[PDB]
């Protein structure tokens, strides 16, 4: 089998990207935002605390008759954000792009924090890191690529993400018509759950090519792109009036500048990220200080190719019984 779903952003700065998804029988379709940095299915639900709901699809398990509630389990999660969310779990089928999972945990939130009231936009999340993740008590429930993948054609899903436009993610199969070149794979360790692996360097502008390894995760679930502050800087003093502000929380730079692109390696392939890509926006309606694109991972502890660096990728994620990741220019 296969699936093929479109994403779409959010709002006109690539906040974060919505694919629908099919919950329950008859189905209820719910904007997901796919995350390959968590394990966790989780919905805005006819359980959701009422004062907690604004804007948001439901589900509703009592409406759908392939819905069972899975006894005594539950879930809490939190992101890397701050933001949270928990509640309980249900079994239902679970469709993407023409992509069927029966028996999927469903979590349905009783409880969502204000980031996520506050965003009419997202019904819940789909996690698409490792199952070992998966927040579930006191059994843990795998993710809906794990269910799928047996059934798949190839135990893979690949990640297309537009700028400032659609995308898709398709399970199972690599569309060959999507990238140019060729993808480079390189290696993942799975031993903190997430799709990790060590970029061979970067360049910035039209820059010399730095090579050095950066461990980090393909993290579709995170916008920015987060690199060690050796890094972060080199690109930041290539744009004349940038600077890092505690107050704002991280690098700004005048709203009139041409950003320079941002190379990353993969193996010895490059992906480079256009320069536009790196704008986001002003930091307050109305201000002339704009947001950086690249900030520092220092407060983190891990470094993150979130969707500023994807979305410049055709992004593989090989599911093989020894994990890889693709990356190919398109
Ligand atoms: N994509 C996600 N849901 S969490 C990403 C993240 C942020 C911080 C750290 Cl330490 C790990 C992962």
């Amino acid at each position: 089998s296969t699936g093929s779903a479109t994403t779409t952003p959010i709002d006109s700065l690539d906040d974060a990207y919505i694919t629908p998804v099919q919950i329950g029988t008859p189905a209820q379709t719910l904007n997901l935002d796919f995350d390959t940095g968590s394990s966790d299915l989780w919905v805005f639900s006819s359980e959701t605390t009422a004062s907690e709901v604004d804007g948001q699809t439901i589900y509703t398990p009592s409406k759908s008759t392939t819905a069972k509630l899975l006894s005594g389990a539950t879930w809490s999660i939190s992101y890397g954000d701050g933001s949270s969310s928990s509640g309980d779990v249900y079994t239902d089928t679970v469709s993407v792009g023409g992509l069927t999972v029966t028996g999927q945990a469903v979590e349905s939130a009783k409880k969502v924090s204000s980031s996520f009231t506050e965003d009419s936009t997202i019904d819940g999340l789909l996690g698409l890191a490792f199952s070992t993740l998966n927040t579930v008590s006191p059994t843990q429930q795998k993710t809906f690529f794990d269910n799928a993948k047996a059934s798949l054609d190839s135990p893979v899903f690949t990640a297309d993400l537009g700028y400032h436009a659609p995308g898709t993610y398709n399970f199972g199969f690599i569309d060959t018509t999507a990238y140019t070149g060729s993808i480079t794979y390189t290696a993942v360790s799975t031993k903190q759950g997430f799709w990790e692996w060590t970029s061979t360097g970067y360049a910035v502008g039209s820059g010399t090519f730095k090579s050095t390894s950066i461990d980090g995760i393909a993290d579709t679930g995170t916008t920015l792109l987060y690199l060690p502050a050796t890094v972060v800087s080199a690109y930041w003093a290539q744009v004349s009036g940038a600077k890092s502000s505690s107050s704002v929380g991280g690098y700004v730079f005048p709203c009139s500048a041409t950003l320079p692109s941002f190379t990353f390696g993969v193996g010895s392939a490059r992906i480079v990220i256009p320069g536009d890509y790196i704008d986001f926006g002003p930091i307050s309606t109305g201000s002339s200080s704009c947001f950086g694109g690249i900030q520092s991972s220092a407060g983190i502890g891990i470094n993150i190719f979130g969707d500023v660096a994807l979305k410049a990728a055709f992004v593989v994620f090989n599911g093989a019984t020894t994990p890889t990741l693709g990356f190919a220019s398109k």
